[PDB]
């Protein structure tokens, strides 16, 4: 395999469905990353993660950095050796959870730089490239200051990674357009980001409302290279990925359980004695072996099995959901998929 | 496969290694049995216990029977479908968790009928009789009154047991010997029980000291039937363990990792770059995959994660440890492995 590669191989309107490949394996698009905050998917083995179809996950670069440390992962062997994920992993640059030109200082330093060194300790597939992340709501001004500021970090981002041969020869790098909800600075963000070049585009700053974020991908994303993954950061919700989709986007991060019907919170006491699954149609292991009682009771017991149950169960769900997108786009069916998704999740 | 069926074929001295053998499966003893505090083993899924060697799960009563209740559990279709755990269970009796003659009533009623019934309705396999738990210390005066209404409450359990069909013909009863440290008080305990009749003994009140401990099975052991099973109730050290098999019992109930040269608090320190598994020799899928220093970094960091590990790794080191005492007592060299495991455990 290449170090990178995008393959589109159908497509509906806006839609896209196709496969990265890198490395460490095929990454299938649209995706979903579950998040591994502090070096682990909550609640689930890797080996679990894998098995709800997962192909990719997300590190956090803040997070990892802190606890247990970057250099001490990198002489432990890197992320992947650490956790036991042997397949891509895509680390964010901290620019959302962490101020000056040369980068950011902080309690418990980040800059274009020390967030790429970070990445490579860690060992990351997927690079993001350090931005500055702008406020909601921002003024015209400081939108356009802030998003001026992390194009000049995306170029020294990119001079970071391709300095590192390691890295450069294994590695991905993605920009992230910035501009808040400002037509023209969303499109000079992309200029700028098209001239740096990347492996792929994140669209950072949205997740305002759904419809204000639509309205800013409606006009956003034709404005990324559309032969490279569009990356919207942030952005989980069921119905919300529905509609990213419909507008380009190929990627997306991570009592509560999700159903076709729309989410339940399994605390309720309405399921005290539900012997049904959670979903009645889901085809995971824990739908599989388990009912709505058992995981109410374990939920309202804190006991560390129902978080693990409703982990894989939500997991599961999400990957499910690409799936049928992923097949729908490929049938040329997807705007139909996208109506009977809606009109039943919200029935 | 019958109701109830104990066979001892092998024994050292006073150890034994046998089978007991239920309509829901063969518990191989001497058997360490997981606790299942409110329907589930802690941070594992049932065939997670099963693949560390579990033949069977303890239910502790008391906590049932106030979450989720215990007649919800029976309207659920009983424990075993509630949890998914299809082998046997053994619920105790509440004597320990939880005042007159008729029985305990207490905030958040048992006696030895209602005991029973809940036991009854969990759908338990091996059923405890309800007991009252002697303090330690005792008088003798205190220890003989207490014990005394124990055996009153055996036979009232056995009564109970015995007048519900169902439980009769599908489960096992057993009953508890009392009498806190004094011979003669185990000695008139252990001949009420056998007068009784009971498809099994326990040796309840004890976990003071080890040596006191060892001292009061010295004696307390070969005053119960030789062939019915011997259960130690609350005591679970690995030494205590291989020194109770040594004085003739059977079964057993459940940041430390225990390892076979003793147990490491895996918070420490010393473990945050230590590559190696928790333990040199063990065959558990925790210390195939994955290393000290994640499970440290795991545990510091709060990560459900870390309590999964650590749970699997120590329930699969408590199989190991009594996979190793029925194969040396079968093999005539159960002396020479608690040499040897102690020399090396306590090195
Ligand atoms: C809170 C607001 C709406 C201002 O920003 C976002 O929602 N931003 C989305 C986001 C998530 N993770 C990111 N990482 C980086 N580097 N940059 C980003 O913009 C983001
Ligand atoms: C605290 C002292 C030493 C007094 O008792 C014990 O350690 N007792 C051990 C024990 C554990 N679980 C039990 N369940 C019941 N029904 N009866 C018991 O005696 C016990
Ligand atoms: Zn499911
Ligand atoms: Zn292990």
């Amino acid at each position: 395999r290449p170090r990178f590669s995008f393959s589109i191989a159908a497509r509906e309107g806006k839609a896209r469905t196709g496969t990265i490949e890198m490395k460490r394996g095929v990454i299938r698009t649209p995706a979903f990353m579950p998040v591994g905050t502090a070096a682990t998917v909550k609640a689930l083995k890797p080996e679990t993660v894998r098995a709800t179809g997962a192909d990719i996950i997300l590190g956090n670069t803040y997070h990892l950095m802190l606890r247990p440390g970057a250099e001490r992962i990198a002489k432990l062997g890197g992320l992947h050796s650490f956790m036991g994920w042997d397949r891509p992993i895509l680390t964010d640059s901290g620019g959302f959870q962490v101020q000056s030109e040369e980068g950011v200082t902080f309690k418990s330093m980040l800059s274009p730089e020390r967030s790429i060194e970070i990445q490579h300790l860690l060992g990351s597939d997927i690079v993001m490239a350090f931005d500055e992340v702008t406020p909601y709501p921002a003024t015209p001004s400081r939108a356009a200051s802030s998003m001026e500021r992390s194009m000049r970090w995306a170029k020294r981002s990119r001079d970071a990674f391709d300095s590192r041969k390691e890295q450069a020869e294994n590695a991905a790098l993605f920009g992230i357009q910035q501009g808040s909800v400002f037509e023209n600075l969303r499109q000079q963000s992309a200029d700028a980001l098209a001239e740096i070049g990347f492996d792929g585009y994140a669209v950072g700053g949205l997740s305002e409302g759904q419809d204000e974020m639509f309205r800013v991908l409606d006009f956003s994303v034709p404005m990324l290279p559309d032969d490279k993954p569009h990356y919207l950061m942030g952005v989980g919700k069921p119905d919300d990925i529905v509609g990213a989709v419909e507008r380009g986007i190929d990627m997306f991060d991570c009592g509560q359980a999700f159903t076709w019907d729309g989410p339940i919170n399994i605390r309720n006491a309405r399921f005290s004695e539900d012997l049904k699954p959670l979903d009645s149609e889901c085809h995971c292991a824990v739908c599989q072996k388990w009912s709505r009682a058992y995981i109410h009771h374990l939920i309202r017991a804190g006991e560390i099995l129902g978080a693990m149950l409703m982990t894989e169960h939500n997991i599961a769900f999400y990957q499910q959901l690409m799936q049928k997108i992923r097949d729908s786009i490929s049938e040329g069916r997807f705007s139909q998929f996208a109506q009977d998704f809606r009109a039943r999740y919200f029935a």
